DNA sequence: GCCATGCTAGTA
DNA sequence: CTACTAGCCATGG
């Protein structure tokens, strides 16, 4: 399966995530038949263009947190986008932004 | 070819 | 709950 196919598949999936809901790299990976490629779902996201109709903000990690960026602290920009969709987000004891995954996670 | 970068399940 | 590890895998130098 071509990388550009994957990349397409992924975006297709993300866009299916309803307003106010969320998903995760892994789940998306599995959704589109590429279970081991969670990191690459990362990649996909990171490669979109800032002015995109894609709900990249609806995608977080397995642990229900928002993931630190080795480049570009717009993880802030991700929290904000969620709070508008109405999403209780708590900084963990450390400065991590967490949320009640079971409550928010989405499934077709 | 190697080696650094940039999610997750499992174990302690 | 927090660590820390093993394994994963495209991408670019």
């Amino acid at each position: 399966m071509r990388m550009d196919e994957f990349y397409t598949k992924v975006y297709d999936a993300v866009c299916e995530i309803p307003y106010g809901k969320v998903s995760t790299y892994g789940e998306i990976a599995r959704y589109v038949g590429m279970p081991s490629y969670a990191r690459q779902v990362g990649q996909a996201m990171k490669h979109l263009h800032p002015e995109t109709h894609v709900p990249w903000h609806r995608v977080i990690n397995s642990r229900g947190t928002i993931s630190k960026r080795d480049i570009s602290a717009g993880e802030q920009r991700q929290k904000d986008r969620l709070e508008e969709e109405g999403v209780e987000i708590y900084q963990t004891s450390l400065g991590e932004y967490k949320l009640n995954l079971p409550e928010y996670m989405w499934k077709p």
